[PDB]
């Protein structure tokens, strides 16, 4: 039975989080950007990077964002749609937050949203959050709303790859 740093030791070492530049420090009660959680969903489902191809329009999109790559991958996938479709925003700083991780993870795992659930997530995600605590990716009492910690989401995609085995 591994600790949340011994699992974050084990992903990085996969390639599938990194660290902080200047520390070897985890930082485990940090958040996370979507551009980041993009990569490392990436890294987790093994997806191919797509270059060269820009399907949102948030400023700063384009050849020299380094997540544009991966943030294409995972759209491809059908992980990630973004936050507005009419306008093409993927918002690549905003932070991932527990139920937006939630869908991203439900979707590759191919589980099946709760059509019904009652919990305190935003209504476009109360199956998705439902599905993932079900699962055990999130703790039932995480707050589906907050932005996710490192070590929430380090638990969730150490839960998830075992998953897929
Ligand atoms: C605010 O709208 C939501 O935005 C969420 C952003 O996070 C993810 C995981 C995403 O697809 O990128 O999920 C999005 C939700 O589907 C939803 N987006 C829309 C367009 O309805």
């Amino acid at each position: 039975a591994k600790t949340t740093q011994e699992k974050f030791d084990a992903l990085k070492e996969a390639g599938v989080f990194s660290g902080y530049p200047g520390t070897t420090d985890a930082k485990l009660g940090q958040d996370m950007t979507r551009a980041e959680f993009a990569k490392v969903l990436v890294k987790l489902f093994g997806l191919k990077e797509i270059h060269g191809q820009y399907s949102y329009k948030d400023k700063n999109y384009d050849a020299k964002n380094w997540a544009a790559p991966f943030i294409e991958a995972v759209t491809a996938e059908g992980l990630m749609q973004g936050k507005d479709l009419t306008k093409k925003i993927f918002d690549f700083n905003g932070k991932i937050t527990v139920e937006e991780a939630s869908k991203t993870l439900v979707t590759a795992l191919k589980l099946e949203p709760v059509k019904d659930a009652q919990n305190k997530a935003t209504d476009w995600a109360k199956g998705y959050f439902e599905a993932a605590v079900n699962a055990g990716l999130f703790s039932k009492d995480a707050n589906p709303k907050a932005n996710a910690t490192r070590a929430q989401l380090v638990e969730a995609a150490f839960a998830a790859d075992e998953m897929s085995k």
